């Protein structure tokens, strides 16, 4: 009955992906257009997330800087959750909520995109990255789940939320990796048919 | 027809997950038992991977050290692909293939597990981590795809290969995240019902 | 007068290093003996720090795992401030003070050493790493400055504080890198004359 | 006579710092002016290094993004040796020498600075970061030792080499941390007297 639990886990995933295929392609499409437009304008994509969403952010970053599938030029994407010295320096001062906001304020240019990844969309550090990006006239592409959290409360007319239809963090994280992969596909197919 | 590409990408994923649910539960089961046994013996799990597989490794590590879902004690797992100072120091000497093997040799104890994650199973650095782990009398749980690569050539009777049935790296990486999530489920359900 | 400021900065450093050469060799000696003894017993060294002290920790870790100068076997040292996915997962749950304590609890064995590096010795996350290490019957080698902070309040008869005689963080950090280098020297000269 | 070795190590350091105070303030001055000018033009500083030089790079990055001493706005500096997922993805493709060059090509703008840190200045990955930065019309501030290596062979009229007068890597690394600290001092004193 280990085999049963494994079945259940696989099942729940498949059900989630089916529901996401029905609900998300318009949002994915919009996000992809935003990322493509920013990159075409010579802008870059700043990415942030915590935990597994940090891993997903780095996944995006690497797909852009190195490659997704096609040999093509390196594209400008930075994950803000990788420099442990920066992150812990800010935490050491007592500024845990500003770990990504400081980076966005120092590095963001108008026309850049903040790709913000969160399962619940509630963490204060991500909220603040988004609100410093808005300040900087960047557009937001948010990957979320549950009800979208504080994060979805922050998005304006130009911004895009991709809200996985799931109240389960593990499933949400899996859908975020797929979503990022569908985005890299679109981006490469568009910029380098 | 952006919506079509997105459909195709979602489709290919769902097809992969279905085929993995049919083919992998015995292997996942075996891996889970190995990880559980090692942890019960007071041992730890060393994890390594490159690129997105590095992200997947860290995902595992974090699920163990922090939590997967249930509040329970931190469990000992280390990703060997996180200390950038260590990794680049070894690359700076001209030892790129030893970046993980040195770590396994310094840190591994008999009875530990090396969770090795690779889409093709061919990278020399992962091959060598596995072969230093074998030396150290560790057991190997390999997450692979394609035909399993050099990596699958290295596994003995006690070791476990989880070979995603896919010749597509993006799909393989997605299945690796799911597999890790099904493993953390099993591990928690077993050790902390 | 840029050249003057540079002179002043160089001067202050030299003055600090002179004062540290007078005050610290007994402490450095003791620390070195502790690290050597633990390593001889088959134990490992866990390292933590924030910001520049995180960099100094990784410096130690790399000197052990890869090499300091002499080609010799990789030695077991881990910096707990490198896995960004682990660290941010714990911060994402609201447990910022436990980022290193969870790692020490999961990974530490009696007889291991925690090399704790802090300019003031006040950060709650480092305090707690030290107090979980004590629990685990590990010995502490603390690199500190100012008055040693909460950290120096935690050390027992077996533990070692190396307190740089400086109330200036930049100077303290420089002395920490030197101290780590003098330690790697001792360790190699002792274990591999 | 442990106390003697410690004395020797402290001595050699002090001798190095004295010789650097005599030889380097013009170069430090020039570098500081370059970094200040680039930052004034709205540009950013990309930093790279391997091993301990990676740690030194992150130290710089954190001093800029967070703070050096004075509370003041976050300044744009990025270390290219922190995203382990990016770095290992490129190493996984067989492109070890391009790990930083891809990042510089994707991210660099004319007028930016590449702060390149190396004890010998020979590693191919750093050589190539520098030569992609030159392509991108960035200025180079190189922190080196020994004879400056291939790296010093690459610098043009606008670029700055800070060559620590030492043929000893540990001493060189210590002087690099001091140099970075003297630079952050200058930068803050200039931009925010
Ligand atoms: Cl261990
Ligand atoms: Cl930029």
């Amino acid at each position: 009955n280990v085999q049963e639990r494994i079945k259940a886990c696989f099942t729940e995933s498949i059900q989630t992906q089916i529901a996401a295929a029905e609900a998300l392609p318009d949002a994915i499409s919009r996000a992809a257009m935003t990322l493509v437009q920013s990159l075409l304008n010579g802008n870059k994509i700043l990415c942030c997330g915590n935990g597994t969403s940090a891993a997903n952010a780095q996944h995006f970053a690497a797909s852009m800087i190195n490659r997704f599938e096609t040999e093509r030029p390196s594209l400008p994407a930075i994950a803000l959750n990788t420099d442990n010295v920066v992150l812990t320096a800010i935490a050491n001062d007592r500024l845990h909520d500003e770990v990504y906001a400081k980076q966005v304020r120092a590095l963001g240019h108008a026309g850049d995109v903040l790709l913000a990844i969160s399962t619940r969309g509630n963490s204060r550090d991500i909220v603040k990255a988004v609100e410093a990006a808005v300040t900087r006239d960047m557009t937001i592409v948010a990957l979320t789940g549950y009800d979208g959290g504080e994060l979805a409360g922050l998005l304006g007319p130009q911004d895009v939320e991709i809200r996985i239809p799931s109240h389960r963090s593990a499933r949400i994280q899996e859908m975020h990796m797929l979503t990022v992969n569908c985005l890299c596909d679109l981006i490469d197919n568009t910029l380098f048919p």
